[PDB]
């Protein structure tokens, strides 16, 4: 894999030199990459939108908090490829969170809702085309259920996926304010500097104009990977003017709607694996 992206590199940017490369992480459609121990170059067999909000963000953040900016981009459907300097630090992660003072500890919320602060109050005009509609979508993808799968789903998927619709259309959590978010924002996508403070933040790749309330749905998850609720619910409190039982609500139903997501995932891409994986998933949260 290293020998070929070194190839399209070299090959796409012309003066570019590659003297080392290794996978940095991967996804389930993705690959990144350290270049010569100072730039990433995340790729993909779009991008286009990423590129776009890096490009809108470095031009209207005012923050030392780092993001990535892209200095090399090749934009095609079958191939698509951004460069950036590699954000130096460490990734924040409940093991280190923990040997943090309680001071640390509340000056890196305090950075953290800050920059959230700062970024959800930005004029989104010229980005404005990048509206993310997380009701609507869901809709749309239920209707492709109906079309393709629903039939022959077991009547406790079934409910399972009607009882979430019901809750989805009695719900008010997306009413609410609109901006310009991250909409990936956990804690393996912050990272902090040498006295633990937020030093860069990566992988906007998800970002649009959303509810304010998708900024939180990590901060508040409690999971192996994410700090806790008392850490979202203290940046919430920092961060100010915002309904913490919506975005807690938000986040509930974002976590209901998990294995669905999966499944449609596995449909779109025709990936049966993934169909499986969120089938069996409805199956262990209804026997909780
Ligand atoms: N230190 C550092 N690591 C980076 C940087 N950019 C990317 N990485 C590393 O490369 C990984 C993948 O980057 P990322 O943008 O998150 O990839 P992705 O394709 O959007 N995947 P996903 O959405 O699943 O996080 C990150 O988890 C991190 O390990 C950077 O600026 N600095
Ligand atoms: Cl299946
Ligand atoms: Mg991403």
């Amino acid at each position: 894999n290293v020998k070929a992206m070194k190839y399209l590199i070299e090959h796409y940017f012309d003066n570019f030199k590659v003297d080392s490369i290794e996978i940095i992480g991967s996804g389930y459609d993705s690959v990144a990459y350290l270049v010569n121990n100072e730039y990433i170059f995340k790729t993909k067999f779009g991008y286009a939108k990423e590129k776009a909000i890096y490009n809108f963000l470095n031009t209207n953040l005012e923050t030392n908090v780092k993001i990535p900016n892209i200095e090399y981009s090749y934009i095609s459907d079958e191939l698509s490829i951004l460069g950036y300097k590699e954000i130096k630090g460490t990734f924040l992660t409940p093991e280190i969170y923990s040997t943090m003072s309680e001071e640390e500890q509340n000056l890196l919320k305090r950075d953290i809702a800050s920059f959230l602060r700062q970024m959800h109050g930005l004029d989104y005009t010229d980005i404005s085309e990048c509206t993310i509609d997380n009701k609507q979508n869901v809709l749309e993808e239920y209707i492709l259920l109906r079309e393709t799968i629903y039939n022959d789903l077991t009547d406790i998927e079934k409910d399972y996926i009607e009882s979430f619709m019901e809750r989805l259309n009695a719900t008010t959590v997306f009413e609410g304010k609109k901006c310009l978010c991250h909409n990936d924002f956990s804690c393996n996508h912050l990272l902090l500097d040498g006295n633990n403070r937020l030093t860069g933040i990566i992988d906007f790749g998800d970002s649009g104009i959303i509810d304010e309330y998708c900024d939180f749905i990590y901060l508040l998850e409690d999971s192996e990977e994410e700090i806790g609720t008392n850490f979202g619910e203290d940046i919430l409190r920092m961060y100010g003017n915002i309904d913490i039982e919506k975005a807690k609500e938000y986040q509930d139903i974002v976590e209901e709607y998990y294995p669905i997501e999966t499944i449609v995932y596995g449909i779109k891409n025709i990936k049966q694996e993934f169909i499986e994986n969120g089938r069996k998933e409805i199956y262990k949260r209804t026997y909780k």
